[PDB]
């Protein structure tokens, strides 16, 4: 079996800086945004609709201090985690529909065992499996350490599901929501600048919960100007409302096609 060859972007924690982090996400999004382009200067992903299965995945390789490799596989239409692989096992999340069934069906695909979980990598069950909500789950380069230890060792049973769901839940919004926002991008940088360990405040919370919203909300907009206005948090977790692409230039990266 000669599997399906999809870009790889390399990331370890061992020596991690700003600028090697930095490095990591803006070429995490250039190869996310080869496809469709820019509504008022935010990137759409490419649509699900006509995309060769060539051109559907990108591959994130994470090492650590450990010298342990992990690689995670990202659906370039929402820039999110469909699965990964650790030496000769690959782990599928549960599909949504019976085309990204097919469509995960072409990674990894010479790895000798191939698993899927029954859940999907929605945070409200993996919050679930962890034992614990995004909230009270520490993000930098700490977490993301012990986070690419978890996914290895599972492929042996070495780690236990809550152990494993929380060391998704660190990778996802340390690659995925750090390509899909400058805001927790910046979040994750500054963890990384000062060597921190914190979990993410109800501002970068409620930014994840969001995107799609924000994504349908900017591309639908009559030039900009939205039809509903969408509620976010502040780190404080108090409501306010957006009617306008303006204040979302700077924040929101890459939007998934309305
Ligand atoms: C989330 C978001 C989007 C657009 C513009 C601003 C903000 C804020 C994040 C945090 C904020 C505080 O703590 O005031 S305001």
């Amino acid at each position: 079996i000669f599997p399906k060859q999809y870009p790889i972007i390399n990331f370890t924690t061992a020596g991690a800086t700003v600028q090697s982090y930095t490095n990591f996400i803006r070429a995490v999004r250039g190869r996310l945004t080869t496809g469709a382009d820019v509504r008022h200067e935010i990137p759409v992903l490419p649509n699900r609709v006509g995309l060769p299965i060539n051109q559907r995945f990108i591959l994130v390789e994470l090492s650590n201090h450990a010298e342990l490799s992990v690689t995670l596989a990202l659906d370039v239409t929402n820039a999110y985690v469909v699965g990964y692989r650790a030496g000769n096992s690959a782990y599928f999340f549960h599909p949504d529909n019976q085309e990204d069934a097919e469509a995960i069906t072409h990674l990894f695909t010479d790895v000798q065992n191939r698993y899927t979980f029954a859940f999907g990598g929605n945070y409200d069950r993996l919050e679930q499996l962890a034992g614990n909500l995004r909230e009270n789950i520490e993000l930098g380069n700490g977490p993301l350490e012990e986070a690419i230890s978890a996914l290895y060792y599972y492929s042996t049973g070495g780690t236990q599901l809550p152990t494993l769901a929380r060391s998704f839940i660190i990778c996802i919004q340390m690659i995925s929501e750090a390509a899909r926002f400058q805001y927790i991008e910046g979040e994750m940088r500054t963890r990384i600048r000062y060597n921190r360990r914190s979990a993410p405040d109800p501002s970068v919370i409620t930014l994840e919960n969001s995107w799609g919203r924000l994504s349908t909300a900017i591309q639908e907009s009559n030039q900009g100007a939205f039809a509903s206005p969408i509620q976010l948090q502040r780190r404080n977790g108090s409501k306010f409302s957006v009617y306008d692409v303006s204040i979302l230039i700077p924040i929101i990266a890459l939007m998934v096609y309305r």
